[PDB]
């Protein structure tokens, strides 16, 4: 597909979510997307928040010893579906979130899915395994009238939907 009318119409369009991207299960990284940028800013550049290149940041430990790492941004979203944990935190689109919760085998209506949560200022994401080995990346921003709680109910209905016709296999 073109995944973008698809994410718009499905996604998008409930209000609910800020973004959504598609990121492959292989690197993490994301590979189509939409933002509900559109008023709102008509400049406003869908990547930025879903994709940025390796780049060096510096961390001080408690200890007041400062080290560089060097950030893969799709790394840091399979390590926490392989491992359950971040070492580094969550990074997309060159923002840090925080790493809050997994659920694996979570139920939703019919379908298990597994499903991480991460926090910033004011937002989140929720990332879900999707069928055909994809990572879906669900955006939400609490200056929008938008909310945890309902962004990941937003996220879930949307990878139900890909669970089901991706059993119309024929």
């Amino acid at each position: 597909y073109s995944w973008d009318s698809y994410l718009n119409d499905r996604l998008l369009a409930t209000n609910q979510v800020s973004g959504a991207g598609l990121a492959s299960e292989e690197d993490g990284v994301v590979y189509a997307c939409v933002a509900q940028g559109e008023e709102s800013d008509p400049n406003f550049d869908k990547w930025s928040l879903f994709y940025k290149e390796d780049y060096d940041i510096e961390v001080e430990d408690e200890n007041g010893t400062k080290t560089t790492k060097t950030i893969n941004e799709g790394q840091t979203i399979l390590v926490v579906f392989n491992e359950g944990y971040a070492p580094d935190g969550v990074w997309l689109g060159g923002t840090k979130y925080q790493f809050i919760n997994i659920e694996r085998d979570l139920e939703f209506e019919g379908y298990n899915f597994d499903v991480a949560t991460c926090a910033k200022l004011k937002g989140g994401l929720h990332l879900v395994k999707v069928p055909g080995g994809n990572i879906l990346v669900v955006l939400y921003d609490e200056e929008k009238e938008q909310d945890r709680g309902n962004s990941k109910i937003a996220a879930l209905t949307f990878a139900k939907e890909l669970a089901e016709s991706s059993q119309l296999q024929h």
